[PDB]
DNA sequence: TGTCCCCCGCGTTTTAACCGCCAAGGGGATTACTCCCTAGTCTCCAGGCACGTGTCAGATATATACATCCTGTTCTAGAGCGGCCGCC
């Protein structure tokens, strides 16, 4: 239980600012224009933008227990 | 018959094997829509098969000729023997 709660509190002290960097990502007119952005896991909305992190993470923790997740595509979300 | 070096029986310490357990994600297995070319004819015709035959390379033949193997004679190296020489 404190080992699951120490996780959370590293991921809940960064999430003020994790979500501030996510939420102001500046992508590269360039690469848009030549395709060139990572589109791997905005296709099936495991992209973290226009949302809180802690909460879509948390939502993330119970679909991966519910078991319909492809685990390494979760890996790589975070 | 010998021998010695190659393999076997066993002590010891690593070393990976198998079951215990968990997901994954290509991949076997199943179902369905569709589509080309294969089953089956009609006709024929040009390549394939039966027959006849001039022929051109293989076999028989034999003196000549290879061709290597077996054997006889000689060359040269090695061990044994005897004569000569120096020392006690």
């Amino acid at each position: 239980w404190t080992t699951i709660y120490e996780r959370l509190l590293e991921i809940k002290q960064m999430n003020e600012r994790v979500t501030k960097e996510i939420n102001t990502r500046s992508t590269v007119t360039f690469a848009k224009d030549l395709d060139l952005l990572s589109s791997q896991l905005s296709e099936m909305g495991l992209d973290f933008v226009g949302e809180d992190a802690y909460k879509q993470v948390l939502r993330l923790s119970r679909r991966l227990i519910n078991g319909d997740l492809e685990h390494q595509w979760f890996e790589e979300s975070l």
